[PDB]
RNA sequence: UUUUUU
């Protein structure tokens, strides 16, 4: 399925993303890990466990070919 | 049924859509694929993985008949 | 059950509806079609595929039984 | 279970309710019926079909009990 | 182990007052008369509110629990 | 004899790490609001956040982001 | 707690 193949690609290849949340904030960093309900997004120093339901859209810094 | 016939129609025939997010923002693009939970939009060589729970409306640019 | 009978009553009597979305905005059209998760709303040649999870209220122009 | 015992008690007895929506709007009326996902709310000629995921609070006109 | 129902049941049967915070920014203070899987009945005087759990962001008790 | 399987549950593993090592977290709510505290407990739908005297039963569906005070592992 | 009630 699309979601987890897209996400793993961004994980293994360490592509940097912008993550827009439904409340309106945004954050960037690298998807270190993810499960069914959360994404762990690290930005060098800082970690953010992010709930998928709060994510609006993930936008990669470089083109993902699957 | 309806939802997947409609998205596939927009994907096969490469019709451009406006997607309206539940937090007021909006995006233009082409549906390049989709699963249960997400829609992969594309415009200007840029990609947006978009969670369906964040979409309120999809408005095709051209009339779709099923 | 209540929702499909209500939705379908509006599909086949071609009753116009206002559709209030959870986020404040508001549409208006005819229910062309629907399924578990979406509603196909048409006004003229404009189609809106609308996610139910994003729908607050559906208010018909007429009365429904 | 509480939700449907409560809703159906207000349906039969014809107790007026205020309905507070997640978006901050508020309807007032009578629950003519309901299923697992919506509430059919009526006051006069006016007929609101309301999605439960959109409702925050229902507030009766009169104490309800069992 | 069920954190939610044990916490809510403790509030219910020791009649602790709570402040219930809604995702839309409203708030409401009362006692938990009752709850099932989707809703909470919050009573204050002869006022009753059926609250949908999907609209609650937080419950803050005015006493301490255990 | 070997044990059986997993899988990777990232959510529980990260929360339980925060809970037992008493790492202060900042919690962002989907309505924009935020709060601080220590995870005392959690289940499928809720997290118990204690800060001093205050206890908060926060619903997960209302949580946007959890930022810990220290790096996790 | 990822597309119609935690």
């Amino acid at each position: 399925n699309l979601q987890d193949r897209f996400l793993n690609h961004l994980r293994v290849n360490k592509i940097e993303v912008k993550v827009y949340l439904v409340n309106g904030f945004q954050t960037k960093g690298f998807i270190r890990s993810f499960d069914s309900y959360t994404v762990l997004l690290e930005s060098g120093n800082q970690q953010s466990l992010i709930y998928k339901h709060a994510i609006s859209t993930i936008i990669p810094s470089s083109y993902v070919m699957l």
